[PDB]
């Protein structure tokens, strides 16, 4: 076989489907947003998760094609239900480094935005803080362009890698994402209270938002509400579900 060519034809045959994993206010309520997250529907071996083959499709040049069908995916999903999520819901997807040196991102989210009554949702890029993008003239301009489209930038994985506040002001940064391994650190190991409290102390500092990921027990969510925390995400809140079942639950919240 040839796996290039097997994410070529899984592409071509519209395999490659959304996920929605939702976010909730730090001090509880309905939901204020979702996680867009790619998955496999392979004929053969079920629902396979980005993991096993995200890193390949960005060797192969296929992951940019695939974010877009995905972000098409989420306006043909999503924009006939805007009456079910209240003003200012947030919309997130994770974009691959390469993304970020093309203009085209631009096109891909006003498209995306047109999809939805002008101001009712609230895109939001995610940019992993593993990999720090070295900037340019062509992300200067693609970042001033995103930004004046209304759309967000949140550093995912926050504290994991290490990025500087003077890059956090260049790509006009407006969210961190705690990576979910702080998260699981919660009433165990006095360092990532430490480290938690210091990327809660950054945000308060720079005016960012803040979401915690992996939020999987009451603990978790209360020691988090106690420090401020925006948003949370993880099991406890919501595993990623397919369209079907986030739409089910939107009914129910109203
Ligand atoms: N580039 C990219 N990464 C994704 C996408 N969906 C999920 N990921 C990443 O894959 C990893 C595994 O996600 P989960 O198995 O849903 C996470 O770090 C997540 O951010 C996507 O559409 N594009
Ligand atoms: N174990 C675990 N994984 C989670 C939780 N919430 C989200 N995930 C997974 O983490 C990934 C999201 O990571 P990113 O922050 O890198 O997008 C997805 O694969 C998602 O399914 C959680 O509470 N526990
Ligand atoms: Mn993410
Ligand atoms: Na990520």
């Amino acid at each position: 076989a040839s796996p290039s060519s097997e994410l070529r034809r899984a592409l071509e045959a519209n395999e490659f489907i959304p996920y929605y994993q939702p976010l909730s206010p730090g001090q509880g309520g309905r939901w204020i947003g979702v996680e867009v997250l790619m998955r496999w529907r392979h004929p053969r071996e079920g629902l396979i998760r980005p993991d096993l083959f995200i890193p390949f499709a960005e060797r192969s040049g296929l992951i940019v094609p695939m974010t877009r069908a995905l972000m098409r995916q989420v306006a043909e999903d999503l924009g006939g239900h805007a009456g079910k999520l209240e003003p200012g819901f947030h919309i997130g997807f994770n974009i691959s480094a390469t993304h970020c040196h093309e203009l085209a991102l631009v096109d891909d989210c006003r498209e995306l935005l047109a999809a939805f009554p002008p101001g009712h949702i609230t895109l939001v890029l995610e940019l992993t803080e593993r990999e720090l993008i070295e900037s340019s003239e062509v992300t200067d301009r693609l970042f001033d362009e995103l930004h004046a489209l209304g759309v967000k930038i949140a550093i995912d994985d926050f504290g994991t890698g290490h990025s500087s506040l003077a890059y956090l002001r260049k790509f006009q940064v407006d969210c961190l994402k705690i990576d979910q391994s702080f998260v699981a650190r919660i009433g165990i190991d006095t360092l990532s209270g430490h480290i938690l409290d210091s990327i809660v102390e950054l945000s308060a500092k720079l005016d960012l938002d803040i979401v915690a990921e992996g939020v999987e027990t009451p603990e978790q969510r209360d020691y988090l509400a106690a420090r401020g925390v925006d948003y949370l995400q993880g099991y406890l809140i919501g595993r990623p579900m397919p369209l079907e079942s986030l739409l089910s639950s939107l009914t129910v919240q109203e």
